[PDB]
């Protein structure tokens, strides 16, 4: 008679960024070789659930879980609190449910993930007052040099040529003017 | 040859700062040939170095007949920082043109006016398709990207050098190369998603 609850393997360093989809896998085994169901804004497919031989020791049950931390999820300055502590249960066909097993989802601002590369230099007439065409060229050069930042991020250019990269979660990066623009006359 | 050539005086031109324009003269003399022309501006004793004319087909015989005259291509661009006087009646240049034939007759001077205006006076931007935002009081970075892309996609005639900015409320500012602006109010641009 089966009286042994299933065993759950959880990943340990799940880190996510706001507005960006993440994925990870649970691994569940039972001595009978069969796992009936599990219990946890996180999505996963119940395919191959409650099938004989779906959770052997050779081939554990792999539950691909995916979700997205909300773009505007507040992040405390004490980044050890910027995490979700959640639990997962699982039971076999005999009706033996495992204990509550913890997995941690730590969420961070998008600027923690991205370090923007400097663009090719744009030559301007006045370092203190960029024209509209020069600002367009600055934004295009920053975007072309940074294909790894999301397309939904907004790049703005100030009068002195300073670049502000506002990511979809409203976090920011800054590129100073002397990494972006140069006086046209002093270079000729 | 005793009588001077005749120049068909062109219509007055409305030019915009940063926008290239062009037009044509037409000159006719008895000999059929015209040597050179003179282009000067009243109040500008050194002329306009941004207003050019083509010296093509000049002085060659048969270029200025009554049936086939000499068409001179005059082109130029008003500078981006050309000051626009508050009295727009003074925001214009009065040109004058003389023409020599092969012999040496000079024509009477014909005059025409080049009125220059801000670059925004040429453009009346079309409204974009509505961008649905989460909060009219604070647009997201992606919502402003969609607004700018929608305004740019609906206005291919607006110069690519013009910069489109989006405020926190969806107000669109189109800044043209000469720093003149167009404005598209938020009610024509964005809407809240819940409604
Ligand atoms: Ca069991
Ligand atoms: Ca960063
Ligand atoms: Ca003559
Ligand atoms: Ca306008
Ligand atoms: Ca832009």
């Amino acid at each position: 008679t089966d009286t042994t609850p299933p065993t759950i393997t959880v990943p340990s360093d799940i880190i996510a960024y706001r507005g960006e989809e993440f994925e990870f896998y649970f691994e569940i085994t039972d001595d009978s070789g069969q796992v009936k169901n599990i219990e946890l804004w996180l999505e996963y497919s119940e395919d191959n659930f409650n099938v004989p031989g779906n959770a052997t020791s050779d081939n554990p049950l792999r539950v691909r879980v995916h979700g997205t931390v909300p773009l505007n999820e507040p992040i405390p300055a004490d980044k050890n609190r910027a995490q979700f502590t959640e639990t997962i249960r699982a039971w076999d066909a005999a009706g033996n449910v495992s204990s509550n097993i913890t997995f941690v989802i730590k969420y961070r601002a998008q600027t923690d993930k991205y370090n923007p590369a400097d663009p090719t230099i744009t030559y301007v007439d006045r370092l203190s007052s960029l024209s509209p065409s020069e600002k367009n060229a600055v934004e295009a050069a920053v975007r072309a040099a940074n294909p790894q930042i999301p397309a939904a991020a907004r790049i703005t250019v100030s009068a002195n040529g300073t670049v502000t990269i506002t990511y979809p979660d409203s976090s920011t990066d800054t590129i100073t003017a002397n990494r972006v623009v140069k006086d046209l006359a002093s270079s000729r």
